[PDB]
């Protein structure tokens, strides 16, 4: 049998292209004792990809020249000769770009198909989606009646986020790219208010939408929307830093907030942090968030793009402003 | 009799100068209900008073044009008709860049003679020292074993942040300018290390001094050096925001926050106000016992205060600066 596999085969300058990668068939192998052989059915597409093509330290290592491409997925044991999993068990974990997954099952979970459809498992239930509730409400810790500004608002995870914060009794300020996303944030998902700053002085939205300043700031863009945010932060705002995509492509700078010390002003916080640390709550993460879902009290939508054989130019979609809702690759 | 003042005659462009001042005598009247007459001994001369002359935006309001210069102090109660306050009392307030205070004692404090020299009141057991105290303990919380980098070092906030780090079993490394202020963290003040930003590369500094990385920034100067020491933190670091140099006129490395985890964060030492009575007590007594050295600089004649000022933003002065009157 064979497994399709997508290698890192150059590291990109700005976007990544048609010479990026590489479509590899290799012969598929047995698992190992303490490894798992699963066949992937679902991947996730996210902008995290590009930080983790780059040759950087960071939270987690590069993607090395010639490895199968990072990626994290939902898919099905097919055999196991490790004992916390089954033969028919559906999974989570870093199944990678390709057909099957063959190795340790190493920070994987499994997930139930009855409850939810699988690749729900990898947004509201997934890594987008404990994100957002642990940054949010872990780092935020958002109060009744407080102000909360979302940046990347119709994103995977700022479109969740922003819902959990409704729910707290928060006044939630969407920022995002085009009318459309814009209408959405505040017709489908409740936003109080979505700006548009594509198409209005990002500042002046801040203005009418936010009288009584800002409160939590939910970043996942950084860039200038960051450092405009942090003119109007309240005392005691707390900022959680959960990536900067308006970053991720950018030739070979971060841009940095110069009103940074509006922190000082305001006596204000501004935090990072990565999901993976709260491993341990993902069951009473995701038991709560399913209650929520069942409940209609939050909303989610995937974006479902199918074969893997698409992945490069279904990777760029995440880039363009265009994926409406969480990037989903069908294998 | 004559109470001098220094009045803010116009808000200057870069550094203060000739004309920034007036320099006025008003006929000394009696304080009225409500409030006390205060023989200014001491004034504090502080960076933060270029950022009360600009016109901006702060967490304190601008000093008005034609306004005495706003300066904290210690000085004598002459007379009080306020119940809070006697003739005799020594006092630690806003009492202006002049020879007297008359007003209303807002926010002002009792100081103890007996404690401590009446100028380090100013110092560790005034406002600096507390700004490290708070900052450092309520902010960065360090432990024990914990690596801990000042930036500012040596001065006055910095130097006493450094110290209380030392007292709490840190590992304490200290960013300064000049070999002699370096040395003097290390040798006298008993920092584990100082890193020479003047005459020898930051990165590396860090590097050789913070082996285990940066557990806690306490950050007076901002700019490329917190640019830099945000490359070097470790997990879990906080960063304590106490000032910057170009605070008074951004960090390409913040993502380093996301990476390790980490806790970026703005105090301001008024904050604190209701608790300066317990950290000023143990402060005194870390002072007292030899744990704690504090520097004061003090230059003597009111009339001197335009010049005196400028050694502040020279960087001419060794410790904390303070002006007698």
């Amino acid at each position: 049998q064979i497994n399709r596999q997508y290698q890192l085969a150059q590291r990109p300058s700005g976007l990544p292209g048609r010479d990026t990668f590489s479509f590899v068939e290799t012969p598929l192998g047995e698992p190992a004792e303490g490894q798992i052989l699963v066949k992937n059915e679902y991947l996730s597409l996210d902008p995290a990809m590009r930080g983790w093509m780059n040759d950087a330290r960071s939270y987690i290592p590069p993607v090395g020249i010639g490895e199968v491409m990072r990626a994290l997925g939902v898919g099905k044991v097919l055999v196991s000769k490790h004992p916390g999993f089954q033969a028919g068990d559906y999974v989570n974990g870093a199944l990678g770009v390709q057909d099957y997954f063959i190795g340790e099952p190493k920070g994987f979970y499994k997930v139930d198909p009855s409850r939810a459809p699988l690749p729900r498992y990898l947004s509201a239930l997934g890594m987008t989606g404990m994100t957002a509730y642990f940054a949010l409400l872990d780092v935020g810790q958002p109060k009744n009646g407080e102000t909360v500004v979302i940046s990347g608002a119709a994103g995977a995870v700022g479109s969740v986020a922003g819902q959990i914060a409704r729910l707290k009794g928060c006044r939630v300020v969407g920022i995002a790219g085009g009318a459309e996303k814009c209408r959405f944030l505040v017709e489908e998902l409740g936003f109080d208010g979505a700006i548009d700053y594509k198409n209005e002085d990002l500042a002046a939205g801040l203005k009418r939408e936010c009288p009584k300043g800002i409160d939590v700031f939910f970043d996942n863009v950084g860039g200038e929307i960051l450092d405009t945010v942090l003119t109007r932060i309240a005392f005691k705002a707390r900022i959680v830093l959960c990536g900067a995509i308006s970053q991720y492509n950018n030739k070979e700078a971060v841009r940095g907030p110069a009103n940074y010390l509006s922190l000082l002003v305001n006596r204000a916080r501004m935090e990072g942090m990565v999901v993976m640390d709260y491993a341990q709550r993902f069951p009473e993460g995701l038991k709560e968030m399913a209650t929520w879902l069942a409940e209609g009290k939050l909303q989610s939508r995937e974006d479902i793009v199918e074969g893997l054989e698409t992945f490069p130019e279904t990777l760029l979609k995440l880039f363009s402003g265009e994926n409406f809702g969480k990037l989903v690759l069908k294998v």
